[PDB]
């Protein structure tokens, strides 16, 4: 199966509806795989246990794929971002709040999705709304940087899951199925594009 | 908001499509899903062929904007490969009558013949099934457009069902992959 596509989700809730789209199996390496025609589709979920993801979830980075897609939920830190909307990311910044030091990497935009910028922070933003932030997640920068180590292109799909306030967290808690479904709906046409018949 | 009814003749044919969305089970063999702009209902017949269609679709439900019958179909011509998803342009009854069917975009085109009992006469037919004509007739009663997605599941030669039985998952998944974007065409 010539074209090899790795899908990376931060947690099981994000992955759930994509894992329903295809008849995946768990392989002996303990992750999900499916193949048809020329396409291999693998899925990794970074945090299935515990209170935090660990660096060894993607270290050493998986080798041999032709594309990685990180699909996940992201908070909206600007009120002009509606919720339940799927974006593709142009660049992702890691931000360290205690020092204000940032790093930033470009990521490969997916066709036909609207563009957005992503900031990744270790602790979820409940800080309210910020003039200079759009979407906010936890794992995007980590994944893009790991992709750079194997020279593999990386794309991101992020669905706006909640506003970045205390009161806004309930929407994330209560809409995980709808949000995961949006990710699945965005992944499918990408997978379809790489079928070479 | 757009209202779409999908009809499958049996659970194995429907199984992968039903995995595409977090459907609710409204009643036996009737599954519903909606977003703000699109309602997607799925009916699975309780038996095959014209008897299953009469049982489930008489009276025909009103209120939908489109009906889609998706299913496995036999190929009555060796030039039709198996495991290929077609959309239907017209449907006729082998054992009588013909009806136009609305093609789904970006799918190969075929004509369908519906039979009242298994067809194993080998190889001027294209795809052969048991429900489509009767479903299209019920759609006409409610003046609702009808489209069909038919994946070639077997040749119409003796023991041809062995290919279908061996490829049920792949065949069901082909239908699901044709249906998933259709839902997105109305959002």
């Amino acid at each position: 199966s010539m074209f090899k596509l790795l899908l990376i989700f931060a947690d099981p809730a994000e992955a759930a509806r994509t894992l329903s789209l295809f008849p995946f199996s768990l392989n002996k390496e303990n992750f999900y795989t499916y193949h048809t025609e020329n396409v291999l589709l693998d899925v990794m979920v970074l945090k299935t246990w515990g209170y935090r993801g660990v660096v060894q979830a993607l270290s050493p980075p998986p080798s041999g794929y032709d594309l990685w897609i990180n699909a996940g939920f992201a908070g909206a830190a600007n009120p002009n971002i509606p919720l339940l909307k799927t974006y593709t990311i142009t660049s992702v910044k890691e931000l360290t709040p205690t020092t204000s030091v940032e790093e930033e990497l470009e990521v490969t935009p997916i066709p036909r999705l609207p563009l957005a910028q992503l900031t990744s922070v270790r602790s979820p933003y409940r800080d309210g709304f910020h003039e200079h932030l759009q979407l906010v997640d936890m794992e995007g920068f980590f994944i893009a940087k790991q992709a750079s180590l194997v020279a593999c292109p990386c794309s991101m799909i992020k669905v706006s899951s909640n506003y970045t306030t205390r009161e806004g967290q309930d929407f994330l808690k209560n809409n995980k199925v709808k949000l995961s479904q949006k990710l699945a709906e965005a992944i499918f046409p990408i997978y379809s594009s790489f079928i070479d018949v």
